[PDB]
């Protein structure tokens, strides 16, 4: 009900125009009614509207220029004139008369000596989903994004600075990446640096940081613009000799690589949510980058982390499937035929130096699991901290000697073996099978067993009450409710033998109902979910190289926040050397057509 | 870190240039600022780059000849000098002046008397996957690649000989054929052989070989330069009448066909491994003799192979389902309900005459499976050669007369029977789908087997010690851990009933975990895999009948390694009586339009 607010203000200007003679005759451009209304009689100039209207922000609105002329000499005032409030704050006609496109009272505006620097600092400007645009504050700003070059120049020769800056501190080549018309407000670009002119010492306007610290530079592979960004990355080459078709062009590489906690363009295409930005990735100075990176210092160190990890785990299930266990020398069993159990676990015996092998082995594994928490004092983090945990959980378990030491090792041992998942995306045709795991869980089967746990909530309960009459002697599938739901899963997914006995009758409602549970799951909830992750297969591997690279420098970026220096360079032919600066470049070769 | 060094010796060249005073007046077309720094004062010409350059290669290099008009004053002898070393040796401006596609300078520099024998024999002109460009070294070949037709003019009416050779021992029509413009350069093949002009009695330069013995025409097909090759083979055919739409011409079929060890071009697009090289399969002289070649000669003597191979191993199967198997007259079950078996395969008893009939049924195996070994004494090789050992290795383990002869009947059973898959190659309508067992098995489950090999080491390690503490006498799934991951595996294909008692009660972890490990793999890891066959398969069946048709190539080519004469006669009718010479030829009818 928020949205309906604007549209309750907005309809009052079209009440408010409606019910005032003077904005009603704003609206069309009757200049002889304008004569009678205006020349004659006594008439205010401050008839606010809705939100802030003037008159003359009506006939600037409703494309009126004649009507606008009848203004100039009863307004000398509200040229300058903003308006009010909650939608528009500070939007004056000069702002409307871009935005619809000319006027050519832009002209006499400018005649009438407007203020160019006023900046449109209401709610409808504000970068929102609400809002349908975002054009900043200064009318310079909107100028650039409507594509009308000789109205930009109108304003440069009326004194407007390129150099200002909205609420977010973007500056208009900020606003420019913004739009969804990429080559149609890229030639902007190329006029707007025209008028660096000034070269400021602070920066020569191409380098100008927001509030959250992007250049537009950097700002343009966030946003996930490709075609503004080919076009940025034109101007940071510098090739060298060209050889028939052969040519050495030498990108430039100071934001794109890491720096000294500069929080490299790499980072920032990773962090968003903007799935577009990783389009960034197939563009050439970068693609090559991070497969450099890759083919050497980061796949070696990656696969030396892949062995350790292994030697881990082998070294933790062998210290887990030896354990203490003494026979059941306590108590008989006493409920009959149920507690079939015979080890319960010994106390404190570390006696018998096999396991002092094994001590040593638990050692081992509990090292290394504070390790990995010590590295994360600050998808697959979750698994390995919760991997430490249950280490750590059976660590305690086991000091206090405690009884229940199974389901911490269990929950242990999964995420142990299943964390080396993590290590196959080093290893290229195996790399983006984990992303097919993951959208089939978190993008599929978690939109689907709410489905399917419906279904099985009505038979396992059915076929409970239709067995609450039968003897559990004979298929005790459904003796109690929690394991009947256990057992309906298991038929569902067609993996119990499904009950059926032959000695003794069953009960004639079970007969309709399992053929019933047999159609509607086995073949066909269940297939329905196989037609879905199929289609989610085919989905990924048509892209999967892609989703590869991306994996590979999300791993690269992780593993220099997890590593320090002096084993890793920075990648790239440093500069400095051959005359180049501090700069460090890197050069490719690329045969023509 | 190798590609490193041609880059830093790059730079240099960048930096050294742009130290040196001349070579920076090289590289911009000042002439002014030359003639103050050559006419007037001395400055020696021999001012060598980071690999050999001089300022007459750089005005060539970066597009001056204006430049290169003051350098032929001051250098004389700079239009003979090669470049030095280690990616550009012997290279001179006379190369690279035709690499910028003209200068005029290739009219001065000859004009100055350049040496048009000279090799480029640098690092950066060989053959390499390193290099982007493959030009060979004589400048003769690089205005060939390079397509400037007057220039080539240019060349040969300075006495360039066509028929210069390079490291590889290449012709320029080798080198044409390497191109990736294919019919863009093909245009060059016709205008060189106008230039064969004085008939060498050696060859008419279009059979030369390389050093690993290649014609241009059989180098037309390795490459797979199916464009290149239609264009030879229109040389090659030579047209009888034609007959409204019909045609009758009349293919040449020298080179094709096998001849005396010459190692013909269907054996050398098989040995390859660039795939579009089984592109030139499907063109029309060849596609129709690896059709004659099997519809007569090729199927029925593979037909009367398949026979002899089927009455093998029924003859084996028979003498091995067949074996000698006393009772158990020796020692009692030692340990209790363990070691259920009773036959342990009697010593020498080749009594009972029913066994003469398999002593000589077991001589027939074994005497053709030596006869297999005596043909490989030098992906189905491997199988039959390990059959026969497989063979012999029972025939030695009945002989020594040892325990265990099960394992290798059992490697040599399923091994007898599946090595007849080989034959379905013959039997149209069959044979992709062994290629589709190829890339189903090689293709996609080993690189798919390390990710599921993860997660059994998971669960079975957990059922384990889930199940340490209960009795094996209920659910003997995981008594040991060796037969657990086996237990498990067949858990993961849904092939045991899963385990479940409803007798006693269950541990509580293992409903937590089994229902785990039903989600994440009975349905979801399985059906990922399924989903990958099943794109492999659609893949493969797009595509069959060229699959089909290159087993077949594979075949017969391999039926004539192993297989003499007076049997097979070579295909393709004979000339020498028709006035046609030693040239086997073939014709072929075709309607037209």
């Amino acid at each position: 009900s928020w949205a309906q607010s604007r549209d309750e203000q907005n309809l009052l200007q079209q009440k408010r125009i409606w019910e005032s003679p003077l904005l009603l005759a704003a609206k069309d451009n009757d200049v002889q009614a304008l004569n009678k209304l205006l020349k004659y009689e006594d008439c205010k100039v401050h008839q606010r509207g809705a939100m802030g209207e003037t008159a003359l922000h009506i006939a600037a609105l409703y494309d009126n220029l004649e009507a606008a002329m009848v203004l100039m000499e009863a307004a000398p005032e509200l040229v300058f004139e903003p308006m009010t409030s909650e939608l528009y704050e500070g939007q004056t006609a000069l702002h409307i008369a871009v935005v619809n496109q000319n006027m050519n009272l832009v002209r006499a505006l400018l005649a009438r000596r407007a203020s160019v620097s006023a900046r449109a600092t209401g709610t409808a400007f504000r970068r929102s989903p609400c809002n349908l645009i975002y054009f900043g504050e200064h009318p310079l700003s909107f100028a650039a994004c409507v594509n009308s070059e000789e109205i930009v120049r109108l304003l440069i020769e009326h004194g407007a600075d390129i150099r200002a800056q909205d609420s977010l501190g973007n500056t208009v080549l900020h606003i420019l990446i913004l739009q969804p018309n990429k080559t149609f407000a890229c030639q902007m670009y190329n006029l707007l640096l025209s008028y660096d002119r000034h070269g400021d010492h602070l920066q020569p306007l191409d380098l100008v940081p927001n509030h959250q610290g992007l250049t537009p530079f950097k700002l343009a592979g966030v946003e996930g613009n490709t075609v503004m960004f080919q076009h940025l990355m034109q101007k940071r080459k510098h090739t060298q000799w060209t050889y028939g078709p052969l040519t050495s062009t030498l990108y430039d590489l100071t934001e794109i690589d890491s720096s000294g906690d500069e929080q490299s363009l790499l980072e920032l295409i990773i962090t968003t949510k903007k799935r577009e930005a990783r389009q960034i990735l197939d563009q050439t100075p970068v693609k090559e980058l991070v497969s450099l990176k890759w083919k050497r210092y980061g796949r070696p160190y990656f696969c030396m982390l892949g062995a350790i990890y292994l030697l881990y785990i082998i070294c933790f299930t062998m210290c887990c499937i030896y354990r203490p266990l003494k026979p059941r020398t306590n108590n008989r069993t006493s409920p009959r035929d149920n507690t079939l159990l015979q080890q319960k676990l010994l106390q404190e015996a570390y006696m018998t130096p096999k396991d002092d092998i094994r001590l040593v082995g638990e050692l081992v594994t509990v090292i290394g699991a504070i390790i990995i928490l010590l590295v994360e004092v600050p998808p697959f983090h979750v698994l390995i901290i919760t991997y430490a945990f249950m280490v750590l959980v059976t660590m305690v378990m086991r000091l206090i000697s405690a009884s229940g030491e199974v389901v911490p090792m269990s929950f242990a041992l999964v995420l142990g073996w299943c964390n080396v998942m993590y290590f196959a995306r080093g290893f290229q045709m195996l790399g983006p099978f984990t992303i097919m795991i993951q959208k089939m869980i978190f993008g599929d089967l978690m939109r689907f067993c709410w489905l399917m746990a419906v279904v099985i909530l009505g038979f396992a309960s059915a076929f409970y009450i239709i067995f609450q009459t039968e003897d559990p002697e004979e298929l005790g599938h459904f003796y109690d409710y929690p394991m009947a739901l256990f057992s309906t899963f298991e038929l569902f997914l067609t993996i119990i033998d499904g009950p059926a006995n032959y000695n003794v009758d069953l009960p004639f409602m079970y007969s309709i109902t399992y053929a019933a549970f047999a159609i509607i799951a086995t073949l066909l909830m269940l297939n329905l979910l196989i037609a879905m992750m199929g289609d989610t297969h085919w989905r990924v591997a048509h892209e999967r190289d892609e989703l590869w690279r991306a994996q590979i420098v999300a791993t690269t970026v992780m593993l220099e926040r997890k590593l320090p220096r002096c084993l890793w360079p920075r990648s790239g032919i440093c500069g400095r050397e051959y005359g180049l600066g501090d700069r460090w470049f890197l050069r490719v070769e690329d045969r023509q057509d």
